[PDB]
């Protein structure tokens, strides 16, 4: 009788530059029963406790196949994960993917 939140997106690869990175991902296998509305990316520098997060429109993300994370520091290793938002709320977070920003 009730829809749930989406299953997890999958991160394929991350293409990092100096202060930004392109996160390549797959849509959830299951929407949960109602449509994906937004994506949330969360990232943090490995070793640190604080997570940074940003919302992304579902339409452009799923069409481009990417979300772009910003405000990164050069030469630094990060963990990133993704979750889909539907009408019920936030779904399962993806497995974390680790990348390193390039040197300036
Ligand atoms: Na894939």
């Amino acid at each position: 009788s009730h829809m749930d939140t989406p299953s997890s997106p999958s991160i394929d690869q991350v293409e990092p530059y100096s202060s930004t990175a392109q996160v390549q991902f797959d849509e959830p296998e299951a929407t949960g029963g109602v449509p994906i509305l937004k994506y949330k990316a969360e990232w943090r520098a490995v070793g640190e406790e604080v997570w940074h997060s940003k919302w992304y429109d579902a339409k452009e993300a799923s069409m481009e196949g990417i979300v772009t994370i910003v405000g990164l520091k050069p030469e630094t290793t990060y963990a990133v994960r993704l979750a889909a938002l539907n009408g019920k709320g936030l779904g399962e977070i993806s497995a974390a993917s680790e990348f390193k920003t390039q040197p300036v």
